[PDB]
RNA sequence: UAAU
RNA sequence: UAAU
């Protein structure tokens, strides 16, 4: 009973209502313990500030990239994680950054969230809490100016 | 934040413009407003001290009565004490069948019901950090190698 | 093996 | 410096 109004509400709102339909749709689609014998590998996720309000007019994220986006990728591949650079600020073009925004894809709505990196690891739970560890210590010197 | 300055006026502009007949979206939209009015992540200019924690199995149910509990402790519960200092983490046994008496371990959340919660929950070791990021990560990997010498 |  |  419940699906088929939400249904009818995701067909008949007016696009202008990007976040509305944006949660209704989210609520549409909604239709542990670490064992350490089997030692799966398990997700982390860890978002660290870029500092921006406090380097204003750094570049901190062409520093991150490097030409054609080989010094992220090697700092990625040297790492063993996954970082991706998100949030407000994180495209290179401020007025198209921001019509993506406006759009409500899901696909974008992290650029209403402030600057951050996103480290993310998939590994058996001691070595992903020890990748997580060794790549927090290698973003810094990145993330602070010199 | 970001989410302070567009994301909440634009929720704001929405609720106030939507027709009320569109009672689930209304009803989204006010929760999610409330939500953002009312942790995750790092700051690592300051670098300041973090919490994690996370909680291992004991996996009583491979090895139905291998005594875990007892080896984890030691006697007057040396051999946990020597592990949390040498890992610098705190743990904490946990879930049912961490208490010496069986009998009365069932009747503590049973109406009290304050702090033992934990008592409902499969049996387990809770290790809590608190360090900076990137200490914290590493010493919470380093207290999961150390910790696995206990429970095979 | 019974700790905080 | 613009990756995913």
């Amino acid at each position: 009973k419940y699906l088929p109004e939400l249904m009818a509400e995701k067909d008949s709102l007016d696009p202008s209502f990007t976040h509305a339909l944006r949660l209704v749709n989210q609520e549409i689609e909604k239709f542990k313990y670490i064992d350490v014998v089997i030692n799966k590998n398990m997700k982390l996720g860890q978002k660290v500030l870029i500092p921006v309000k406090q380097f204003p007019k750094f570049n901190f994220v062409g520093k991150l990239l490097g030409p054609r986006g080989n010094s992220l990728k090697r700092l990625q591949e040297e790492t063993l994680t996954k970082m991706s650079i998100l949030g407000k600020g994180s495209m290179r073009d401020k007025a198209k950054e921001e019509e993506l925004r406006k759009s409500g894809e899901a696909k974008y709505f992290h650029l209403n969230d402030d600057l951050h990196v996103l480290i993310e690891v998939f590994a058996p739970p001691a070595e992903a809490y020890a990748r997580m560890g060794h790549a927090l210590e290698e973003i810094k010197k990145f993330l602070i100016p010199d």
